[PDB]
This record gives C-alpha cells, sequence and structure tokens, in this order.
C-alpha cells in the first residue's frame, strides 16, 4: 500500500513568489498553518489575505503525497460555508496549500475570547440569540453541502469550525489526521484517537460514522456555542463519557440557554440515529430568521440543492 499522487498542476497551481508569510496561526494536520498574503490569485483583487499550510520536515513521502491529495479533493468544493482552497504550490519543497483566511480563527478559541473574564476579550458582548441561530444555520449549510458530496465529517467540533473576518462560520478541517497533543481526543487501545465527547452512542459502540452521527456532533457544537466552549461532560473522564453516552446520557443544558437552541440540541441527541434531523432540515427550520445575504450564498438556496 502506497498512495498515487492525484494532484494535477493545473489552473490551481500558484507561483511560490506570489505568496508572502506573515505569522504562525498554529499546527494543523500535516504542518504549520500561517497567515499570509497572495498576489493576483483572485480576479479583481491585487492582494488577497490567505491561510497557508506547509508540510512539516518530519513527514514521510507518503504523508507529503496525502497532503496534496487532500488539496486536490478540495478543488471540487465551492460552498460559502466550507473553508475553500485558493491555490497550490507543488513545485519544489516545501509544498504549500493556500486557503481562504478565517481571520477570527477557530470557533472554540473565538467563543472562549467572548467570556466576561477572558484576558483577550475584544470588548463585544457574547453571541446573541440571532448570532447563535446564524452560526447554527451556517455550520448546518456547510455540513449539508459535505453530505451532498458524500463526505462524512466524523470530527465535527467548535475546534475545527472557523470564523471569518465578517463572523461567518464555516466548516474547517474534516480530514482523518488526529493531533496527539489535542486533549479533545481519547486514545482508545486498538482504535486510535477518538473525539469521544462529540461522538454518537452508535459510533462509540460499533465504530460506525454517518451523517446522523455528524448531527449528534453538531448538537455538541451548539452546546459549545451556548456554553462559550466549556469542555463537554466536565468532571467526567473519557471512559466515564463513553459509558454515559452509550447508556443514553446526554449533556445538561448550559446555564440560561435559549429555548430554541435547547430544542435543536435535544433533536440532535435522539438515541435512534433515524430520529435525528438532517442538516438540510436544520437549515429549513432556521431559514426565516437569518441575515438577508444567506439565500444569495447558501448551498440550501442554490441550484445545486437537489
Ligand atoms: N483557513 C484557515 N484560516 C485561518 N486559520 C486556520 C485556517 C485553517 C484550515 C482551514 C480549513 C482547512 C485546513 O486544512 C485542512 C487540509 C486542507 C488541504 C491540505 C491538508 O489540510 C486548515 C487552520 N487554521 C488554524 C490552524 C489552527 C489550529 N488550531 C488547533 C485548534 C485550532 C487554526
Amino acid at each position: 500500500v502506497f498512495p498515487s499522487s492525484v494532484y494535477v498542476p493545473d489552473e490551481w497551481e500558484v507561483s511560490r513568489e506570489k505568496i508572502t508569510l506573515l505569522r504562525e496561526l498554529g499546527q494543523g494536520s500535516f504542518g504549520m498553518v500561517y497567515e499570509g498574503n497572495a498576489r493576483d490569485i483572485i480576479k479583481g483583487e491585487a492582494e488577497t489575505r490567505v491561510a497557508v499550510k506547509t508540510v512539516n520536515e518530519s513527514a514521510s513521502l507518503r504523508e507529503r503525497i496525502e497532503f496534496l491529495n487532500e488539496a486536490s479533493v478540495m478543488k471540487g468544493f465551492t460552498c460559502h460555508h466550507v473553508v475553500r482552497l485558493l491555490g497550490v504550490v507543488s513545485k519544489g519543497q516545501p509544498t504549500l496549500v493556500v486557503m481562504e483566511l478565517m481571520a477570527h480563527g477557530d470557533l472554540k478559541s473565538y467563543l472562549r475570547s467572548l467570556r466576561p473574564e477572558a484576558e483577550n476579550n475584544p470588548g463585544r458582548p457574547p453571541p446573541t440569540l440571532q448570532e447563535m441561530i446564524q452560526m447554527a444555520a451556517e455550520i448546518a449549510d456547510g455540513m449539508a453541502y459535505l453530505n451532498a458530496k458524500k463526505f462524512v465529517h466524523r470530527n465535527l467540533a467548535a475546534r475545527n469550525c472557523m470564523v471569518a473576518h465578517d463572523f461567518t462560520v464555516k466548516i474547517g478541517d474534516f480530514g482523518m489526521t488526529r493531533d496527539i497533543y489535542e486533549t479533545d481526543y481519547y486514545r482508545k487501545g486498538g482504535k486510535g484517537l477518538l473525539p469521544v465527547r462529540w461522538m454518537a452512542p452508535e459510533s462509540l459502540k460499533d465504530g460506525v460514522f454517518t451523517t446522523s452521527s455528524d448531527m449528534w456532533s453538531f448538537g455538541v457544537v451548539l452546546w459549545e456555542i451556548t456554553s462559550l466552549a466549556e469542555q463537554p461532560y466536565q468532571g467526567l473522564s473519557n471512559e466515564q463519557v463513553l459509558k454515559f453516552v452509550m447508556d443514553g446520557g446526554y449533556l445538561d443544558q448550559p446555564d440560561n440557554c435559549p429555548e430554541r437552541v435547547t430544542d435543536l440540541m435535544r433533536m440532535c441527541w435522539q438515541f435512534n440515529p433515524k430520529m435525528r434531523p438532517t442538516f438540510l432540515e436544520i437549515v429549513n427550520l432556521l431559514k426565516d430568521d437569518l441575515h438577508p445575504s444567506f439565500p444569495e450564498v447558501s448551498f440550501f438556496h442554490s441550484e445545486e440543492n437537489k
């Protein structure tokens, strides 16, 4: 077993000299993610703010090929609520994957910054009911798009939902790579790293992942939004969580949680996966209470939603 390189240097290939790196944004799958700038990569923009991923020096040849294969798959996505590919630098080392910049970073750190006693609070109130419903619809729209494309996320969490400059939330990294230093994972002997606190009971039991188990995870992201990204099942160990959820347990509603969001979570956490809503059903439920631009950009209102 060894992967074939599927990446074709085509219209997505960007000259290395067009990319300038500004600062580190943090380790992602394969390597470091940087904030940068890209010259003449989008028609009508002389310079575009970008996120740039490099592949680490410690990576095997197989990992370097897999990195580019992941970028090649992204060429097929055009959803406003999924972080997009902008270009690839495959000529020489280090290989670079250029993506749209999500200027407010991951949803987990963004939510934690809005806590009243947070040292990095930006002087704005925590999410309003309207803002939380908007986030829910955006995440659900991106997930509905991925489902239509036959992708099961398997790792949906606030840590990998991303926030743009205008506060739009989008689906970030849905790859299979699991960071060994991420406490959101549990090392299960002979099962690898598992995001147990975000997993559906059937996934914990049988190892099955479907769009219905992604809906369970979506309910947990709603819980992170309404708790300002508290750790789910705080006080319970990974083993205690596995038993609790498999037995039919689910998260307590955070203090003074809005009723509409509590209702959404409860739907996501039905024990029978067939009773959970679909991501298209989530967007349909929330569509009348969204920003006026939503139908112009959503997968839900697009001609592709068939
Ligand atoms: N766009 C971005 N803007 C601004 N900051 C971004 C991003 C991304 C990003 C977004 C989508 C896909 C993607 O890569 C997946 C595939 C893409 C194809 C090649 C192989 O990796 C990376 C990550 N970060 C930073 C790194 C930091 C990590 N901490 C740990 C918890 C949060 C968040």
